[PDB]
């Protein structure tokens, strides 16, 4: 029993966590065997090709532990400077570059100076920010998934916004949102609510033994989304209701059923009552993890 | 900027997590040095466990009867003895990713990390706090007994908690890493509950400093109160009382923000009262109990907003 907002074993990803120094910026890099990842902003209305071409080798200071790594070479991919080492890790685990959809969860290790400082689960919204815990120093600290023993790294920290929310790459470094890596002004848009997830944690508070909020009543997939769109929640799709399949069957509540549930929460609120020791909605456990959670699946 | 519930990294204690297994049992050991902790119950059955003699059931096991594995690894047992409520197995290798550690007690209010696992293999990590009632609002599942928690101050591991037991009501029980249960719980399944449960005050306090170093403070109220008077009123919501120890704790807090312990206090007694009115605090709609002082300074900025 419980349900913890739970992220993943940091240990793989800690090993790769070093030091970018360039001049008077410092920030994490990623080091996965023989190339340091991090954003290019290390360097410096900024031309990143003008600022990099002016920069040796020897300028780049990466710090593995308290040993120096030497860079022998540097390229920009997109919104990330690779800089090759002649080392490389030997705590390398296998892993992937993978980029996530808005709804998807991911593991954060916040890093400050190439050391890890804590770990959390969180979500790309809709609007493609990350309601994270950043401050300054936290740039170059990366997001990820673990399935099976392989790393996906899905994130990496860049930069936060006005209204406290923060914004970053894959690492690729392909920003998620309409996104810039410049001082200009930028901001988050309009965020809705992932209604696929808050269904799934429905679904984890149902096998919990939290039911006060059933009801007999069903719905169809249209009406729902017009209820839906009117309260700021994203559409439910067809796709949405299949990968929800299993959790309708282990609980024996249709997902349009429990649609009729979450469109009686949005009219009429909880009334004092909770649910998961929550009063909000949640919105950031997607299906996998309520079915991960709720079955213990190690790595 | 951002407040989140945020867990130590885990690598140090992952390294450390075993299997063991005793006849038909089998859960979870950490493995420091040559030592092999674990609950005390891997030796019972389902029937032992209503009034086991642990050290009748003891005497008759012998080394080779413990089996113990690290990854695709088995170590050999030679050696095994009981402090309280944990099992001790003295084995053939040092644990070569042993960090450097320490064995503390918590009490109620401390946080910690947990790292859930499964068969000696980790399977996520989440923050807790040791409720009043010294139970922790925990998510495990069977075959999770033998999972810690620990907090990772600087370089080194403070285990704190090893995972023993679910009560009734869904909640969790255990030990320190000498055996010694939190609260008035045995490893035994007799008829136990948890006590009512209490609000963790100097823990909601110290959230409401940190939603005010994030730049809120919609909630704050030209009030001030006398620290029994507040006293009277928690009481009342279920809230542990403040004490005077709390109040030096959040000095500061206090001192950062530019707002007194019984100011900030005045502000507590009037959420309490009238509830949030469709606000959120730290994008809350409840009051939050589980970050202390410590974590608050630990996370927040050390400049207001
Ligand atoms: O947003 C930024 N940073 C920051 C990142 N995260 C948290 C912070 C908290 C508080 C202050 C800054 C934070 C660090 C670099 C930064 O100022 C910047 C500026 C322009 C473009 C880019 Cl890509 C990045
Ligand atoms: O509470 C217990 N366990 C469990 C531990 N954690 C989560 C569980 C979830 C679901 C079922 C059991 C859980 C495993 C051993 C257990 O049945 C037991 C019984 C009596 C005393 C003691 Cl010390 C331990
Ligand atoms: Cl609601
Ligand atoms: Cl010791
Ligand atoms: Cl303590």
């Amino acid at each position: 029993s419980g349900f913890r907002k739970m992220a993943f074993p940091s240990g793989k990803v800690e090993g790769c966590m070093v030091q970018v120094t360039c001049g008077t910026t410092t920030l994490n890099g990623l080091w996965l065997d023989d190339v340091v990842y991090c954003p290019r902003h290390v360097i410096c209305n900024p031309n990143y090709e003008d600022l990099l071409i002016r920069k040796s080798n020897h300028n780049f200071l990466v710090q593995a532990g308290n040993v120096q790594l030497r860079v022998i070479g540097h390229s920009m991919q997109n919104c990330v400077l690779k800089l090759k080492v002649d080392t490389a890790n030997p705590k390398t685990p296998k892993y992937k570059f993978v980029r996530i959809q808005p709804g998807q969860t991911f593991s954060v290790l916040a890093c400050y100076n190439g050391s890890p400082s804590g770990v959390y689960q969180c979500a790309m919204r809709p609007n493609f920010t990350i309601k994270g815990s950043f401050l300054n120093g936290s740039c170059g600290s990366v997001g990820f998934n673990i399935d099976y023993d392989c790393v996906s790294f899905c994130y990496m920290h860049h930069m936060e916004l006005p209204t406290g929310v923060h914004a970053g790459t894959d690492l690729e470094g392909n920003f998620y949102g309409p996104f810039v890596d410049r001082q200009t002004a930028q901001a988050a848009g309009t965020d809705t609510t992932i209604t696929v997830n808050v269904l799934a944690w429905l679904y984890a508070a149902v096998i919990n033994g939290d039911r006060w909020f059933l009801n007999r009543f069903t719905t169809t997939l249209n009406d729902f989304n017009l209820v839906a769109m009117k309260y700021n929640y994203e559409p439910l799709t067809q796709d949405h209701v299949d990968i929800l399949g299993p959790l309708s069957a282990q609980t024996g509540i249709a997902v349009l059923d429990m649609c009729a549930s979450l469109k009686e929460l949005l009219q009429n609120g909880m009334n004092g009552r909770t649910i998961l020791g929550s009063a909000l909605l949640e919105d950031e456990f997607t299906p996998f993890d309520v079915v991960r959670q709720c079955s213990g699946v190690t790595f």
